[PDB]
């Protein structure tokens, strides 16, 4: 298991334009377009994304074109971040992967609340670390998605994966 294999569990596989769990226009692999209601204005970013005209539909190569991108630049965020890549250098690798994670899905948005998570692992209190996690809108409105992630946090292992 790697973070690509454990986003592709978590986001799933789309070859056309389709509503995300919050209802926003995505493509790919979790690959979100925009989040206007207008269906117009999703086929151009993902005709902008592409560099072609692709009317709604991509192939899986151009997904996972998009994914590798879409992972890249959760890294290069998280280290970017003066709060997030203390915390991050300081897990192990297989945590780091969940940090990567919660990045893909929430961007940096959700950094100021989860101070006190982001404090918890870099003191290794996994156990208090994965109660506060869970105590978010996060957790509430995608509990199964949360509770792998949060469970690899808990252990730094892949179990939720498997
Ligand atoms: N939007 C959002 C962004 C970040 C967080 C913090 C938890 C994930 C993380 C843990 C360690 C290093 C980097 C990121 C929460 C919400």
């Amino acid at each position: 298991m790697n973070i690509f294999e454990m986003l592709r569990i978590d986001e799933g596989l789309r070859l056309k334009i389709y509503k995300d769990t919050e209802g926003y226009y995505t493509i790919g692999i979790g690959h979100l377009l925009t989040k206007s209601p207008s269906l117009n204005a999703a086929k151009s970013e993902l005709d902008k994304a592409i560099g072609r005209n692709c009317n709604g539909v991509i192939t899986k190569d151009e997904a996972e074109k998009l994914f590798n991108q879409d992972v890249d630049a959760a890294v290069r965020g998280i280290l970017r971040n003066a709060k997030l890549k203390p915390v991050y250098d300081s897990l192990d690798a297989v945590r780091r992967c969940a940090a990567i994670n919660m990045v893909f899905q929430m961007g940096e948005t959700g950094v100021a609340g989860f101070t006190n998570s982001l404090r918890m692992l870099q003191q290794k209190r996994w156990d208090e670390a994965a109660v506060n996690l869970a105590k978010s809108r996060w957790y509430n409105q995608t509990p199964n998605r949360a509770k792998r992630v949060i469970t690899t946090f808990r252990t730094g292992t892949w179990d939720a994966y498997k």
